[PDB]
């Protein structure tokens, strides 16, 4: 299917009410994923399953501004499975991305960067295989 690391334009911006799904797979022996919202060279959302750090697997998000990393949130709450078909949702609220992940609610991720219409792309990224990416207007 589609090549990985895959670049999704986001028109003019993100915006609430705006959702992007990504249907992929998680490879076997899977290290790690990430989606990067960016506003130009910074990334205003950086979603970063891991599944082994020191043995634990963990999501990290946080934000990159002058190719500087800022605070780390991270959700111990693990719903990828190596091997295994997911969806994630990334719902654009007004004050934070929303993500589900089959299905699921997973985290909450408050804006650091407010010109939302100037988050334009996203990459994605690691170890699966991407089966499609897009969004639409809810
Ligand atoms: C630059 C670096 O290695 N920083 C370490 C963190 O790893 C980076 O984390 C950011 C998100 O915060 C990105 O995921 C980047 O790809 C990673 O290299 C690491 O999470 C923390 C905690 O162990 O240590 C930093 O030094």
């Amino acid at each position: 299917p589609l090549i990985v690391p895959y670049n999704l334009p986001l028109p003019g911006g993100v915006v609430p009410r705006m959702l992007i799904t990504i249907l992929g797979t998680v490879k076997p022996n899977a290290n790690r994923i990430a989606l990067d919202f960016q506003r130009g060279n910074d990334v205003a959302f950086h979603f970063n399953p891991r599944f082994n750090e020191n043995n634990r697997r963990v999501i990290v998000c946080n934000t990159k501004l002058d190719n500087n990393w800022g605070r780390e949130e991270r959700q111990s709450v693990f719903p990828f499975e190596s091997g295994k078909p997911f969806k994630i949702q990334v719902l654009v609220e007004p004050d934070h991305f929303k993500v589900a992940v089959n299905d699921a609610h997973l985290l909450q991720y408050n804006h650091r960067v407010k010109k939302l219409n100037e988050i334009s792309k996203l990459g994605i990224s690691g170890d699966i295989d991407l089966t499609s990416a897009s969004y639409t207007m809810i």
